């Protein structure tokens, strides 16, 4: 309302969460704060693909958002937000309820786009999915067949994907898993479909020997790898592979069986969101400018997956560039600032500050683990690392993230480099 | 004098330089900063290897210093500290005069220990060293010497080493170089000979793949590589070398002939600051407390080189970690914070932050990088770098720091850390 502006944050996830404590901090009591969600629990997405082979599980990763929120005077609403009207400024929920705004703040990551490839969905067949925890778990039951009654295994990233590692990771546990079973000689053929124009190339052209590394790994499994895929389709437990070289030119297809896989899919925005007319590209994710401000509505930021970011290069097999978490908390933190300014009647002139990705995977007793910026090369850090202190970091800032979503966050969120000081 | 403290600032190198400015900064007017040093000009010491195979040259990285600082109001005087008497805080210069303090900042790096090793001193022998400009002139000009008379090389680092990273740089680009002039054919055996437990353990316990990379780099040019190794002497053109097992047991002495070598030696405390009564350890380095302060004397302040830090580990041949510039300039920032706040009635609580070594070689197209820390394993972050972007990092900084030197510091300086924002 007038003089007492109402802010909603859509989304509780990597970039939600900490946004609906940031603007509630920020803002204060003269200003309502509204979490909008589809679920009413918040997960730590990167330890996913471990829910996926049995290593960890839900309660390890998540927990229930309302009371952490509403102790900092946040409101709380766990439901799927169904149409977005930007003209009004009202949120239709599915119960039919709808929620007004004066400034929204869209966090609603991706929506995983199994339709691009028939049968893909993990609901239609044996391809499985670790992105969500509801999916790792339904990926760990598929798993525990495939150990009742072996057969081939495929895990790997579709075409227009844009996290690799997971799927790296993925293979990597689930070769491990079936060794400490007693189980990996019962695998027929065990095989990593990419979209990547090489291996390790992350969506980024590689970072540090992230190529040699990943090579290498793969093949000590016993893991036969195929680059520059693309899957047709997901059929009578079959997938369906079309392999390019450089130039697009098909080289060969293939048809593989599979009793156990795990795909990675590719990244549209959410429905809701896509379908506000003027407000996204389209794949779906929301134009932004330099402070996550919509280009056409002036009252929407967006933060996280959910922002639109241009290609640097286009792969024989299209494959996107990931958004990690840093960059994301940037996001965060340049939107709420500069609603902030909004609401006191300037321009906010924060930005993302410089494009960066950076992932942590843990394969048990060591880890793997990159940083690359800015986008293009050459860069100014380009650098993969590995060993048991990454697995320990990886440990240390799961446990340091959880507690800071139930505590809450100011803040600066990274002086998690104070690890110098 | 009373009211108007005399702070003076010994050795204009990485850590003194930036300290005047630092001093003079903080401060201000109502202060005499004087900065005392025995050569007239600064020198970028992480390019003199480049200097010591002629690919830079002194210009390049050398400049006098007088006209710098003292546009800032510090007084220069361009003179050896020969003596220094703790109880009265005067400092005799080499020529006689003598100069009062009421604070002082140790920052006179190392003494080069060639006196360890019988004939290893660059006026001695063939042995050279590129830790200086005027040895990287020295061992640049043996070097076309041996190319004239071409004969076996030898490079490497000797017992009680500390600094590494510049013989396998060293190494690589005298390899580099020699196949460029097209002599590579004409050098009958190519050496390199370490205290190191393990190629690549760097006086800290190896980094990243530091043992990988640099073994395959050395096998690579060519150059047979041997660890445990100390030099008992060099003698008619010859290296005595005895290497030892983990234990400590002879298990070979070597006679190297020698046309061209390099071995980095030992560093200990320079004789002025080693001569002061119980401010230095046995090696001569200054004994601090975590605020960088004198243990004896609450007036005397140390940062650089010149600091005692305790080690962590024990090698089988006696090995230090290094003392990087990163650090040493954390160092520097606490020690002017503190004086200023002794200055002003308080104990300053400043210190040094959480250990940790930063290097940077070139190879000429590519560069090699690490950072570790902490000192102990497991570590925070342990990573290694290799490529193009390296080399065009070290390039870009080493202009940088230069001009940095020229133009003054306030500062907190790594605020070069922004390339984030
Ligand atoms: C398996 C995997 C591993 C990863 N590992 C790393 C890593 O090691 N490091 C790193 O920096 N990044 C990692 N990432 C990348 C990244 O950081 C995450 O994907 C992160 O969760 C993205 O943050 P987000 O806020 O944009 O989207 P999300 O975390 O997916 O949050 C989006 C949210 O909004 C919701 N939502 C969607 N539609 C609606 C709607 N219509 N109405 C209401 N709510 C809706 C969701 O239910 C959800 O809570 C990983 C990603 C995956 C999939
Ligand atoms: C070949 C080489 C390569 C290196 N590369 C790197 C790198 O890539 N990255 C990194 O972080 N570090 C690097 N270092 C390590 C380190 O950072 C440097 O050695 C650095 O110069 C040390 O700073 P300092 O102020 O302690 O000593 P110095 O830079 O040696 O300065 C000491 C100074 O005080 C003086 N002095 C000595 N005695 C007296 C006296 N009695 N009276 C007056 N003045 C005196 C000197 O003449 C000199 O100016 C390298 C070192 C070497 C030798
Ligand atoms: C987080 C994003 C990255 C993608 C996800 C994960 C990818 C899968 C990881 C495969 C790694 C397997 O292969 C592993 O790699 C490194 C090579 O650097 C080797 O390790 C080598 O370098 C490390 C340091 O980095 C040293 O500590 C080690 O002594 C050395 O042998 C391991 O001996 C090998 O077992
Ligand atoms: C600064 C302190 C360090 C010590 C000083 C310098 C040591 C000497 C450097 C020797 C390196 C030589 O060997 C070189 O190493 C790397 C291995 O990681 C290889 O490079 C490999 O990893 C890099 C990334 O890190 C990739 O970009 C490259 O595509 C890949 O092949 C090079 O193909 C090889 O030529
Ligand atoms: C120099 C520029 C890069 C700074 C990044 C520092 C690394 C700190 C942890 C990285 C990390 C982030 C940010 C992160 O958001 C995240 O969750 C998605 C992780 O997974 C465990 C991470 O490992
Ligand atoms: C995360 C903790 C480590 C931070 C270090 C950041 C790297 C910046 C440059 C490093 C560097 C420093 C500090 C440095 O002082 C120095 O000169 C001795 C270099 O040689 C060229 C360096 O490469
Ligand atoms: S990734
Ligand atoms: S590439
Ligand atoms: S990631
Ligand atoms: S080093
Ligand atoms: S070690
Ligand atoms: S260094």
């Amino acid at each position: 309302m007038r003089g007492s502006a109402h802010v909603v944050i859509l989304g509780a996830g990597t970039g939600g969460m900490p946004a609906a404590y940031e603007m509630k901090e920020a803002l204060g009591s003269g200003h309502e704060v509204t979490l909008i969600s589809a679920n009413d629990y918040f997960q730590f997405v990167p330890s996913n693909p471990w829910v996926g082979v049995g290593w960890k599980e839900r309660d390890d990763i998540a927990f229930p958002i309302r009371h952490y929120v509403e102790r900092k005077g946040i409101h709380f609403i766990a439901q799927s937000a169904e149409q977005i009207d930007a003209e009004a400024q009202n949120i239709t929920l599915a119960d039919g309820n709808t929620v007004h705004y004066d400034y929204l703040m869209i966090a609603t990551g991706p929506k995983l786009a199994f339709e691009n490839v028939p049968g893909s969905d993990p609901h239609e067949g044996p391809v499985q999915s670790i992105c969500t925890v509801d999916h790792a778990e339904r990926a760990f039951a598929e798993y525990q067949a495939l150990l009742r009654e072996p057969g081939p295994i495929v895990i790997g990233a579709m075409a227009g994907a844009s996290c690799f590692g997971p799927a790296y990771e993925y293979a990597m546990i689930v070769a491990s898993d079936l060794k400490k079973r007693g189980m990996r000689d019962k695998i027929p053929s065990f095989t990593f479909i990419t979209s990547e124009p090489y291996i390790g190339a992350l969506g980024i052209q590689g970072v540090g020997d992230s190529k040699g590394i990943l090579t290498k790994g793969l093949k000590e499994e016993g893991i036969e790898a195929y680059t520059n895929c693309k899957v047709t389709k997901v059929e009578d437990n079959k997938m369906y592979v079309t392999q390019v070289d450089e130039k697009g030119e098909t080289i060969k297809e293939m048809v593989l069986p599979v009793k156990f896989g795990m795909m990675i899919p590719a990244f549209k925005g959410v429905p809701a969101v896509a379908g506000v007319e003027g407000l996204c590209n389209p794949g779906g994710f929301v134009l932004v400018d330099e402070h996550q401000r919509s280009k056409k509505y002036a009252n929407i930021f967006a933060a996280g997956i959910a922002i639109a970011i241009p290609p640097v290069e286009t792969t024989p097999v299209p494959t996107g560039a990931p958004k990690t978490g840093y960059m994301i908390e940037s996001m965060v933190s340049a939107a709420v600032h500069n609603i902030k300014a909004d609401l006191e009647g300037r321009k906010g002139e924060q930005t993302m500050g410089t494009w960066n990705a950076v992932c942590f995977a843990d394969m048990g007793d060591r880890g793997a683990a990159f940083i690359a910026l800015p986008q293009l090369k050459p860069r100014k850090v380009d650098v993969f690392a590995y060993g048991r202190w990454v697995h320990l970091a990886k440990v240390a800032f799961e446990k340091y993230f959880i507690r800071k979503m139930k505590m809450g966050v100011s803040e600066p969120f990274y002086e998690k480099v104070l690890f110098k000081m």
